[PDB]
């Protein structure tokens, strides 16, 4: 006899990012 | 008499995940 | 003898992506 | 006397996934 | 003797793509 | 006392796929 | 009678989570 | 009889981040 | 007065595997 | 005053996806 | 008087995801 | 003033791995 | 007189993400 | 007047690991 | 009359998140 | 006039760790 309200929310954000560059450079006179 | 020798390696990788939840309740009479 | 009313929702995205590009060069003389 | 060698890869990958449910329960009499 | 009603959806999408374009050219003289 | 090599080559596809369920039920007197 | 090597490799990653949930429960005659 | 309300949020955010980088360069003569 | 059960769930399973190879060789005499 | 030169590749791909929903409900008094 | 020019690569990619949801409602007096 | 029971259960597994090797070889007489 | 030059890279990723959630709701008098 | 019960869990795993790992080796004669 | 260089680089990580909440709400007189 | 109860816990744990191991060799002779 009675009036009751839930209201519950989640959120969740990831973000995740790498960069690798490696270079070589040799030379011989 | 020379030689040279060029390499150039550039890897990248990105991720992103998002998660979202909504729940209501509601009781009356 | 209750009215009751019950809403739940849910919603999820992903997006992963990758990109690699390598290249070489050699030079003889 | 001389020689050139010269070569190139690039590759990407993309995927993206998403997801919804929707639930809702009504009761009364 | 009591009145209930229920209603629900899930939608679903996924888009896999790739793309790989790799070339390579030697000159010798 | 010379000579040339070309090679290329190059792929991409696509994949998509999309689906979409439906329940709902209502029950009274 | 020379020989010189030059080479360079730089990686760099960044992570960041963010994570956020609300509550409300209300209850009342 | 009565009425009664209850509010709780929870929020947290992680960031993290580094970057290497190193290289090397040697000269014979 | 009545006793109504409801029971629904929903399984999706997905597998993408890909393989690539290439190679290639050069004599010159 | 001669050479020869071979390049091979080769590539697979296998995309696999299985669902499987349930849905079952009961009503008695 | 020669030169050979070998060159080899190789990737592989694997992704699988599974989703299982369950719910159940019974209502009585 | 009735009996309601509601249980609902969601789980969700992602796993996704990938592997690339690349070689390289060239010799000069 | 002679020259060989062998390179090797080898890249590997896994990655792993598990949710759950558990809601139950009861009600009676 | 009447008697309710709400349990509500969630839980979330995410393992994300990557290893990169390259070498050079030339030899000049 | 000879020169080799051989170089290595290893790089790993690991990140291991783990979220858990409980909600427990009972109201009856 | 009655009686209400309300339990909330929140627990996370987040590991992350990172290992980068380089090295470099070179002989002249």
């Amino acid at each position: 006899h009675s009036q009751g309200t839930f209201t519950s929310d989640y959120s969740k954000y990831l973000d995740s990012r790498r960069a690798q560059d490696f270079v070589q450079w040799l030379m011989n006179t």
